[PDB]
């Protein structure tokens, strides 16, 4: 019941112990064996690991951290496979800056040096987990290759351990930390529908529908560039045609808009393709999440974005999906290992596409059992040209209460009240739209028509957001709450007006409305805020002219 015999990594048969990984004929451990139990499987004392140090950023790997092997134009333009070579370059020289001194007491996680790895990210050099003691030797500022010993620690026993810039860690063991903090700080994405209605917490878990392209690449791309994570770990590239080919030397000119340096300078790509061994694709999320863990341990917030559609074996949702829970449970914001109090997080965003188009079973069945956020990209919205195409009735976030306090204290004391009010308004619109479908629009009283008018302005002026516009591609939190306050105040005035005999027609054509429709293009938040007063005075003129 073999896989493919002589391609890549493989899930090993055994004797009394079920799963281990190969590469070649030499096998690495998961369950500690007791060597040669069969057909020349010689074994070793090593887990499927990952190397973690200066070299990771800008790299592309397969699912077990093999560097990518290019290979020209087969499927359409490019086809790639993992070549067995060092994960981190042995020949490159890094600038090491010491951060401890001979005599310092250290623990796993303590930062003992810095390395500027790219123009964007200072890599932090940490004592590996489970090593502690006195620093007895540390390297001076200078340039070193990854294999150079940059420090030595004497453990309380007297044992001397040699520390390098990199470290190794088994991908299947969660990296330890002090404590996992409850969701509390939003991952600010700059996208209004998400930040306002379906927030993601730093350290939370979110799903978005697999890949069609109902603007999916667009919002997935907005999330990658704008979320306030310093580092992105991206798993995908497969899903073929020529995704792999547009991932190669298109990704090298994508800009990180926060610096205008290339985005690959805080990114690490793990590639899953049709031709890669099935067991390297299975392994890829553990490889990815371990790398993500390793940057949180430095105190970075990291966004792990995954996206594949993964095949089947010969040994399906039984004890599995409990193992996918595994993967998801390693998302979180933590107090890291170290002597200093320090916090980092890994937030997880996974694309999820069905047994084949139908949101019925395997993955879709209930990945939704574990994720706390679902942004339901919706082809009907894409056809109604409402972008991004996030359905505001079927999407949900379980983080609204967890994050409201950060919003209240830092941004606007009324964030959650406004959010709830706008949602109640969208919900009412939806009910009214159903009714009008049966009986038609002609008998709608003024009040109901006013609610449809204000809901349409919410949809158009707030939910819709233009990712291609130089201003509206990102919406800072302060801008979000000010736009919301403009809309809600217009709502208040609209029902007040109507409550006084002003016809709805006169409100529909108030001149401020056109200004409200363009506010998302205005970069000066104080100008947007000024629409509150301008709406008040206009309505006032209508209380004067008594409404006609």
């Amino acid at each position: 019941m073999y896989e493919v015999v002589r391609v890549g990594e493989l899930g090993l048969i055994g004797e009394i112990i079920r799963l281990e990984g190969d590469k070649a004929v030499i096998q690495v451990y998961e369950e500690t064996a007791g060597v040669r139990p069969g057909e020349p499987v010689v074994g070793t004392g090593a887990s499927l690991s990952v190397e973690l140090g200066p070299g990771l950023l800008t790299s592309i790997y397969d699912g077990i951290q093999r560097p990518l092997e290019v290979i020209r134009e087969k499927t359409g333009d490019f086809i790639a496979r993992g070549v067995t070579a060092p994960a981190l370059p042995r020949d490159k020289k890094w600038h090491f800056i010491p951060k401890a001194k001979v005599g310092d007491k250290v623990v796993g996680g303590d930062i003992i040096g810095e390395v500027p790895e790219t123009s964007i990210i200072v890599h932090k050099i940490m004592v590996p987990p489970g090593i502690e003691g006195e620093i007895v030797e540390i390297a001076e500022e200078g340039d070193y290759t990854i294999e150079e010993v940059i420090a030595k620690v004497k453990t309380p026993s007297g044992e001397i351990k040699e520390l390098k810039m990199y470290q190794r860690w088994p991908v299947r063991v969660k990296r330890p930390y002090k404590e996992k903090l409850p969701p509390e700080v939003p991952l600010i994405t700059g996208q209004r529908v998400i930040d306002t209605f379906f927030p993601q917490a730093k350290g939370g878990t979110a799903a978005i529908p697999g890949p069609f392209g109902s603007g999916k690449t667009v919002t997935q791309h907005q999330l990658a560039k704008w979320s306030d994570a310093q580092v992105v770990i991206y798993i995908g590239c497969g899903e073929r045609g020529n995704e792999m080919t547009d991932v190669l030397e298109e990704f090298p000119k994508l800009k990180d808009p926060k610096t205008g340096k290339p985005l690959m300078e805080r990114t690490v790509l793990i590639a899953n393709t049709s031709n890669m061994p099935v067991a390297a694709r299975e392994a890829s999320i553990y490889t990815g999440i371990t790398i993500a863990e390793y940057f949180r341990d430095m105190g970075y917030d990291v966004a792990l974005m995954a996206d594949s559609t993964s095949r089947w074996a010969e040994a399906y949702p039984a004890y599995l999906a409990s193992k996918l829970a595994e993967f998801y449970e390693r998302a979180g914001r933590v107090v890291t290992l170290g002597s200093d109090y320090r916090v980092g997080s890994v937030s997880v965003i996974g694309a999820v596409s069905p047994p084949g188009g139908d949101f019925s079973e395997p993955v879709v069945q209930n990945t939704l059992r574990v994720v706390k956020v679902f942004w339901a990209l919706d082809a009907d919205l894409a056809r109604r040209r409402h972008w991004p195409a996030i359905n505001w009735l079927t999407s949900y976030s379980l983080y609204v209460d967890a994050v409201k306090d950060w919003w209240h204290k830092n941004i606007d004391p009324e964030w959650k009240a406004m959010r709830d009010k706008a949602m109640a308004l969208l919900q009412k619109e939806s009910e009214l739209q159903e009714i009008v479908r049966i009986v038609g629009p002609d008998a709608l009283p003024e009040r109901e028509r006013a609610i449809l008018l204000v809901a349409r302005m919410l949809r158009e002026d707030y939910l819709q957001q233009d990712a291609f516009d130089e201003v509206d591609t990102y919406c800072p939190p302060e801008k979000q709450v000010t736009m919301m306050r403009v809309l809600l105040n217009f709502y208040d005035k609209t029902m007040e007006a109507i409550n006084r005999g002003v016809p709805l027609e006169e409100i529909a054509k108030l001149p401020v409305r056109e200004e409200i429709g363009r506010m998302k293009f205005e970069r000066d938040v104080s100008k947007i805020r000024s629409l509150i007063d301008k709406t008040n005075e206009q309505f006032e003129e209508l209380f004067k002219k008594y409404g006609a």
